[PDB]
């Protein structure tokens, strides 16, 4: 079996596991559960299923490399599935309440799901909801028996309250910390003293990294029985690496890639995101452009906006992002060869996993 | 110790525990400390504490006849404590993501969270799913070693999803449910085919019994190893009983209570919602009064708002009401001696839980 069907497979499987549930101890009636599975296939479907066929490769590397009956074999692969399927539940979750969060528009060029008619906020917040218990239930129920039940809830648990954590982190890395009070309506900073590189990466490390790079690394690793093989600490400065880069892309594509490309209007200089791109303009910028840059940033006026962008297009932030590219290449092959020490397997997984990163 | 200073200095403690390692490992700034600090005090306190406390009480009825050591007393009670705080925060999640979906103003007379200035919709989502993620953190730092750890992190899960399960039964109430769907704006019923009783006990059964009554008793039952000592099925049917009554409560107070009494402006007849007030009123009505209930019911005008409330008080649903209550004091007091039969003890608790929602 080729990893994506099987991956989609399961797909089915889960999907008619949870439905049959809802029915047989839930009480639902066939409406609602179909009013469940459109959202679960809407907000869970048609991306690049990055994130759970990583812990699909990882558990296939050391299948390769581990004796086991092919009964055993299976097991491993679906669990693996079960896994991957479970971490993009969990993006799906995000996803859906960051786009309400957020007021955002599309989504892999379709509306955000709370944008449907039939939707609407009210309900999308609760199925978001929805998206992140059925995590815990696909858990529960298929590895009810496995010796790495304890272990990969705990790391779940962990890698989503770090993502809500980051959640935070990103909402309001636009605010002056010191202004930071609930009862006072927060302003956008004016001196963007707090845009700098540690502060970005505090950003990016728990608002992405820990659910798109560690927890698949290490779900793989759980599922395989196989964490002993590795040095966590290495897994985490590699995933803590990998996914900074990943970020750094992503804010680069937020401003230059075409709109239809994008999938979306990209709004993180209206929206005054602490980027990628503002922050290396300001490690850069003179005093005149510094000025001109904090007239014109985190304002909805497409003047303005074209002025941030013109400002970051003069400033030649592909020298910058060539340099930070390069550095992270030398950072990243440096850990896969110290993952060899004690796996070669795992660093090889890696090694793909920054592959695919690195070229999309 | 009395109990609720017990159950309120672990509050301290569990926030703390909680504040101290966000900045310990999540590289928290103090500025956001103190905004999720206030958060939790926020959404957590100030209300009766009644779930927190139900799994205090039942911890404190098996304490009274069980031979244990002193140190291991106190570490059952600081257990329920622990255990009650999840409950609690799992409450709070819900109030803070409910209030955001229903457009809710108040809240215990003070304004919802997020309407506070320096929140918003756009932090509220968030703090409300860092709410619960709280409740796992807790769950894992401090029940790592208890030997209750699996079945508690498991029924505390399938509560959760119950819960939300039961919100998507009580937002989509009004509408029928032959026409749910994603893609088509939802319009209120007309024919009200849906109000009956069975359909109102289910949305109540998910929405509130599970985590309000269900949990609390069975994590009071699961920190004192006590789950031997009692007839599941007949914890189960008592709490959805008493659970359910409390709920018919709930509605007619929104109806009829002075809204400062209250600590809300109630708008479930504006909101068109699946309550008591409407399945009683229509399991009594004449044609003539059906037919005034559909002109008036689920709109804004206080004029349509306030023929319902006529219609409500013309129909004499005191009647039906002491009824009901009737009947659940019936069933309640035998669901108490059925319990009696494997523990005293716990029927003594139930029976306790039963006096203070029945008085309240
Ligand atoms: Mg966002
Ligand atoms: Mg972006
Ligand atoms: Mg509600
Ligand atoms: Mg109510």
């Amino acid at each position: 079996m080729a990893s994506m069907e099987r991956f989609l497979s399961v797909y089915d499987e889960v999907q008619a596991f949870l439905l049959d549930q809802l029915q047989s101890k839930y009480e639902i009636d066939p409406n609602r559960a179909r009013y469940l599975r459109i959202m679960m296939d809407t907000t869970c479907l048609g991306g690049k299923y990055f994130r759970g066929m990583t812990v699909v490769n990882v558990a296939e590397g050391f299948l390769a490399v581990t004796q086991h009956d092919e009964a055993t074999k299976e097991r491993i692969l679906h669990d693996a599935c079960v896994g991957g399927w479970m971490i993009e539940f969990l993006q799906a979750h995000y996803l859906v309440e960051d786009d309400i969060m957020d007021g955002s528009v599309m989504r892999r060029g379709k509306p955000c799901w709370y944008r449907f008619p039939g939707v609407t906020t009210q309900c999308a917040i609760n199925d978001g909801i929805i998206l992140k218990s059925w995590t815990q239930i696909m858990a529960w129920h298929y590895f009810a028996d496995r010796p790495f039940l304890k272990d990969l809830l705990c790391l779940f648990q962990k890698v989503d309250y770090a993502t809500a954590v980051g959640q935070m982190y990103d909402v309001t890395s636009m605010c002056d910390s010191n202004k930071l009070d609930p009862e006072v309506a927060q302003p956008m900073t004016t001196d963007f003293a707090e845009f700098t590189p540690a502060i970005y990466k505090r950003i990016v490390k728990y608002k992405t990294t820990f659910y798109t790079y560690l927890l698949p690394l290490v779900m793989g690793l759980l599922v395989s029985e196989a964490a002993a093989s590795v040095e966590m600490n290495l897994v985490e400065r590699v995933a803590h690496l990998i996914g900074e880069y990943f970020q750094v892309q992503d804010d680069v594509m937020d401003c230059f890639t075409p709109p239809e490309q994008l999938g979306k209007v990209g709004t993180d200089i209206e929206d005054a995101k602490c980027s990628w791109l503002a922050v290396t303009f300001l490690g850069k910028a003179n005093a005149a452009q510094v000025a001109e840059f904090k007239a014109n940033y985190g304002e909805k006026d497409p003047a303005k906006v074209a002025v941030v962008k013109r400002l970051y297009s003069k400033a030649n932030l592909q020298a910058d992002f060539a340099a930070y590219e390069a550095e992270v290449v030398r950072e990243v092959e440096s850990l896969i060869e110290q993952l060899k020490v004690k796996s070669p397997t795992f660093a090889e997984s890696v090694a793909v996993v920054w592959e695919k990163t690195h070229k999309r």
